């Protein structure tokens, strides 16, 4: 189908997608769901130049239409940058909707349920979006909530590694992926729909245009606003967007060689978390039924790389490689989420089900009862990880 596979080439960008025995705790991290654009920077820049191309008689007509458009999308983002959007918490009421329902025996009664979020508003509106929707099913309820920059090394790890700030703003990848664009991204049969003269303009900044232009239309959908823009591209123009995008978040934020699996070992912390609180759990120190975690793309991105998720920790050496290979809109599209269930079974063994954005997910180790894998197989596995991304990290200071 055309339409889901047009979505998924909004990338991080897209929606979350269609999602229509009992386990005795669930262990959970989610992004915020969608949202609006968090920089002006493309909008200004699409702007700036059809503007500019207004004055010297350089619009066609679909280019008149759209600076007109782009115009009021300014007046509409105007405060509105970063914020949780009404499909934002659809998303939210959504994920917890099914979990409840699903699971009604887990957070029946008095059950303890526990959320943190960072300090970021989105993030925070989407626990408040989850939290509300499962006190109206079960107002008896136990809950803690929290959030603020006290969860900054579990939540926001990307931002206190100074290797990794260093290589996420300068590192290796950026030529890489300013390669790549250049070779998939063909600008002018784009701009010939807006433009005259779309041959008079440089491959720099035809190129930035074009690419302003598929991020403001990619995010389009996340708003809320019934507005759309998806068609002023064809599947193949966004097939090619999407796979420049899809190889920025692969190399920034996940296992590719030219990270050296830094980007994926900070994540270590939170893995650590979600073991510790399990165990809490499974001991009986902690008698929560749920821990529910509200955070970024950035959060989830590596920690499903960093848990070896089958196919998120690749490492592909051949950039143009990638997109086969690697799909950030199976990882982290809007509203991304991960859940461990767990479970015991009649002779009190503990099993573990994990679940990628409402999808049993994989690991690279045996069980004789897909999708379920033992605990403490699983935890050793785990523990392994963790001690690696120590090691790497050890490599960088």
């Amino acid at each position: 189908h055309m339409q889901t596979k047009i979505q998924k080439y909004a990338g991080t960008a897209m929606p979350y997608p269609n999602r229509t025995m009992t386990p005795f705790y669930i262990n959970h991290l989610g992004r915020h769901g969608a949202r609006f654009p968090t920089s002006r920077k493309a909008l200004d820049k699409v702007e700036k130049v059809l503007v500019s191309a207004q004055q010297e008689n350089g619009l066609t007509s679909e280019g008149m239409a759209l600076l007109s458009m782009i115009r009021r999308l300014s007046r509409l983002f105007d405060g509105q940058w970063g914020k949780l959007s009404k499909l934002g918490e659809t998303e939210q009421e959504g994920i917890a909707g099914r979990m409840i329902r699903n699971y009604p025996q887990l957070f029946s009664n008095s059950a303890k349920i526990e959320a943190i979020a960072t300090y970021v508003p989105r993030s925070i509106n989407s626990m408040d979006a989850f939290l509300s929707c499962m006190i109206r099913h079960n107002p008896a309820l136990q809950v803690q909530r929290s959030e603020g920059k006290q969860y900054n090394h579990i939540l926001r790890f990307f931002d206190l590694n100074k290797s990794y700030v260093n290589y996420k703003e300068k590192g290796d990848w950026l030529p890489i992926y300013k390669a790549f664009v250049h070779k998939k991204i063909s600008p002018v049969p784009i701009m010939k729909k807006f433009l005259l003269n779309p041959e008079q303009y440089l491959d720099k900044e035809a190129e930035e245009f074009v690419m302003a232009l598929f991020s403001v239309a990619a995010i389009l959908p996340d708003t809320s606003i019934p507005l759309n823009l998806e068609d002023l591209f064809t599947l193949d123009e966004w097939h090619r967007y999407w796979q420049t995008q899809n190889l920025r978040q692969y190399m920034s934020k996940s296992s590719a060689p030219v990270g050296k699996m830094l980007p994926v070992a900070i994540a270590w912390p939170l893995l650590s978390e979600f073991i510790r609180s399990a165990q809490e759990v499974i001991s009986g120190k902690s008698d929560y039924q749920a821990n529910f975690r509200f955070a970024h793309a950035e959060t989830v991105i590596p920690f499903v790389s960093l848990m070896g998720i089958e196919k998120t920790d690749v490492q592909v050496c051949r950039p143009d490689s990638v997109s086969v290979y690697w799909k950030d809109y199976e990882i982290s599209p809007m509203a991304a989420n991960v859940q461990w269930l767990f479970y015991r079974d009649r002779d009190q063994r503990i099993w573990v089900k994990i679940l990628l954005n409402e999808e049993a997910a994989a690991l690279p180790i045996s069980t004789a009862c897909f999708p379920y894998y033992s605990w403490e197989k699983t935890r050793i596995f785990f523990n392994q990880r963790i001690e690696m991304a120590k090691k790497t990290l050890s490599v960088f200071n």
